[PDB]
């Protein structure tokens, strides 16, 4: 099996099947970056990352098929699938991908993504008088993600993100009541 | 006519009729703040601000009615309506309200509002390879608003906003391609 080629194929396959594709390719780039400092089977990581968002049980069986057809030892297929499960006792590969996923939920992308999501489920931006307001989602989940990360590399590439997010929030609650 | 009371009534009427109510009350608070430094008929401003978002020709005729019923000289009704038109040769009152409206389109609120809007019209967050991406809306309109403002007071209460917005954008385009 030619790893470089298989990756390329998987990449082109997911692309012509798509949040959007932009999201996947980010989790892919992100997990790639993380491994270069946390180690692990890069090939096993790169695919789990690219397929982490396809399972939404036939879909799963479809991937296995596509993978057996590529002649990937059934041992790798097993790991790759096990990883996808811990995403959407953890091996580093399962940690990396899961970290790369969470990382794309916070920071500037997080803000944009979470507010775009709210705009498709009628979730009030905020509400001083906060049970389901998007703003509260930042205090309940988002802001907490940065710490739940299970990788130091992931944690440092989360720093700049956890910052702008913090600044964004401060600025929101401030101009959300008009203070001056 | 009791101005303080009429304002209260208009306030309670728009409230039980609602972007959401949060938006109107902000444009109201915002225009109030601005006038305290730019002058103008506060009463004429306060109502145009509260009704600036109701015209969406019967609606217009409904307001006039509600206003004549409050015994507001037909001269004020005229101005108040003229203002609402320049919002959704400009007197300062028309400038203030229009400034207060634009102000709520940028800054943290802007980001949140524009991304929530995109999430209800399927507007891709961004796209490096930008004709309709929400990101581009920042370069085409939003970022430009801060300068189109026709009031110095408005311009300074736009400073903090134009900043976080600038920071947010920088941070977006940066983590949108994963740079490190
Ligand atoms: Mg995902
Ligand atoms: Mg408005």
């Amino acid at each position: 099996m030619n790893k470089e080629e298989i990756i390329l194929s998987a990449k082109n396959w997911m692309h012509s099947h798509f949040h959007d594709w932009s999201h996947i390719k980010r989790v892919w780039k992100l997990s790639k970056e993380i491994q270069s400092k946390e180690g692990g089977d890069l090939f096993t990581i790169e695919l789990a990352a690219l397929f982490h968002d396809y399972s939404d049980q036939e879909a799963t069986k479809t991937l296995i098929n596509w993978m057996e057809t590529k002649e990937i030892p059934s041992e790798l297929i097993k790991k790759i699938i096990r990883i996808i499960q811990s995403v959407s006792a953890l091996t580093i590969e399962e940690k990396i991908v899961q970290d790369a996923d969470r990382l794309d939920a916070i920071g500037a992308i997080g803000i944009a993504r979470t507010f775009t999501y709210g705009g498709a489920h009628n979730r009030e931006i905020a509400n001083q008088n906060p049970k389901n307001t998007t703003l509260q989602h930042f205090y309940d989940k988002l802001l907490l993600i940065k710490d739940q990360l299970n990788t130091e590399t992931a944690k440092t590439i989360a720093k700049e993100k956890q910052k702008i997010m913090q600044d964004f929030i401060q600025a929101l609650e401030k101009e959300l009541k008009v203070l001056e």
